[PDB]
């Protein structure tokens, strides 16, 4: 019932599995992509992989900073790209799912 190891074990688990996470495991690292403008644009970067790190690094004050970081990761996509692009379908998906797992969190 613990919401933090529930986001892990359980919500962090479903979404790393997924099919289209491999853009989300790691930071966007703007230099070898050649974004200049990426870090300018988007003020709290996000991925997977630094929440992964975060809830294993007992960072999190509680299950509601870390469910804001998911949901910073999706808009952070929406907000850079353009809607209908394949990173945004992808993320779309991914949030789909992510709102799914949540609805079951234990009180
Ligand atoms: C190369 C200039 C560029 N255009 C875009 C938007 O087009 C999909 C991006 C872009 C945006 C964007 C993004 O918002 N996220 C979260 C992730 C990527 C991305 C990152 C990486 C790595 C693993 C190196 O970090 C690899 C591919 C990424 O995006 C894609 C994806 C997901 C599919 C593609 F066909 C091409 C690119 C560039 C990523 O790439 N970069």
């Amino acid at each position: 019932t613990n919401q933090l190891q529930y986001l892990l074990r359980v919500v962090l688990k479903t979404l790393w599995k997924h099919q289209f996470a491999w853009p989300f495991q790691q930071p966007v690292d703007a230099v070898k992509l050649n974004l200049p403008d990426y870090y300018k644009i988007i003020k709290t970067p996000m991925d997977m992989g630094t929440i992964k790190k975060r809830l294993e690094n007992n960072y999190y004050w509680n299950a509601q900073e870390c469910i804001q970081d998911f949901n910073t990761m999706f808009t952070n996509c929406y907000i850079y790209n353009k809607p209908g692009d394949d990173i945004v379908l992808m993320a779309e998906a991914l949030e789909k799912l992510f709102l799914q797992k949540i609805n079951e969190l234990p009180t």
